DNA sequence: GCCAACGTTGGC
DNA sequence: GCCAACGTTGGC
């Protein structure tokens, strides 16, 4: 499901065909510490919760969205 | 001391 | 030149 790792999954919270990844760092020092990235319907990847508002515009309302789990969370 | 957010780089 | 992947750090 939602928590599972290493595969893009629907984000339903963003406009339709948004999908969302979290993928675990291997080597160096910061091993093993979790990240998240956003793709778009084009594709393009996001890698914060600014550059998604910076994209996304009025079409959205960030106020709330919790980018580490995709929902929104008032 | 942490981590959100971004800058840099190696490998292609 | 691109981009996944790691390093860096200002703001908290």
């Amino acid at each position: 499901g939602a928590t599972e790792s290493g595969k893009r999954m629907d984000c339903p919270a963003l406009p339709p065909g948004w999908k969302k990844e979290e993928v675990i760092r291997k080597s160096g020092l910061s091993a093993g510490k979790s990240e998240v990235y956003y793709f778009s319907p084009s594709g393009k990847k996001f890698r914060s919760k600014p550059q998604l508002a910076r994209y996304l515009g009025n079409t959205v309302d960030l106020s709330s969205f919790d980018f580490r789990t995709g929902k929104m969370m008032p």
